[PDB]
């Protein structure tokens, strides 16, 4: 068995970026009604935590009924800042509603509980308290979290 002792300071990452954004604020590819952002990958690959917080929900697809359910596994977090992320269309879930978490914990499996067509993952971000008055029904752009996020191929902007 191999174990490790010593840890990186700066962290690799061999998995790459499925986007490059996401915001439901113009119009979706297609996905209406959305309030969060979608990226094609296929189901049983470890979730983490995007960042620190505490599980405000957690969706457990392992013993989760059709009586009550029907999205599937979900994960309901409050990063950082107070705001609040989800994850949906997950196959399993690590985490507990409640429960503490951390950045780059294993919070669940992605999956495909929702509608047969493809696996995925949703990525929802809001507030610490949104304004569902109109306007953004607090859901915003993940590109603050996407930023500190690995590189797909490398897009650079002109050097
Ligand atoms: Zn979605």
């Amino acid at each position: 068995m191999r174990g490790s002792h010593h840890h990186h300071h700066h962290g690799s990452a061999t998995y790459t970026r499925p986007l490059d954004t996401g915001n439901i604020t113009t119009g979706f590819n297609g996905y209406p009604g959305h309030v969060g952002v979608d990226y094609a990958v296929p189901v049983g690959t470890p979730v983490r935590a995007v960042a620190n917080g505490t599980v405000k929900f957690a969706g457990n697809g392992a013993n989760h009924p059709w009586m009550l359910w029907m999205a599937g596994n979900a994960v309901l977090i409050q990063h950082a800042d107070g705001m609040h992320t989800g994850y949906a269309h997950l196959s399993k879930i690590s985490v507990s509603t409640d429960s503490t978490v951390k950045q780059g914990q294993i919070i669940g499996y992605t999956g495909a509980t929702g509608q047969v067509t493809g696996p995925h993952l949703h990525f929802e971000m809001l507030p610490a308290n949104p304004n569902w008055q109109n306007g953004f029904s607090g859901r915003i752009d993940p590109t603050g979290y996407i930023a500190n996020a690995p590189v797909f191929n490398g897009t650079t902007p002109t050097e």
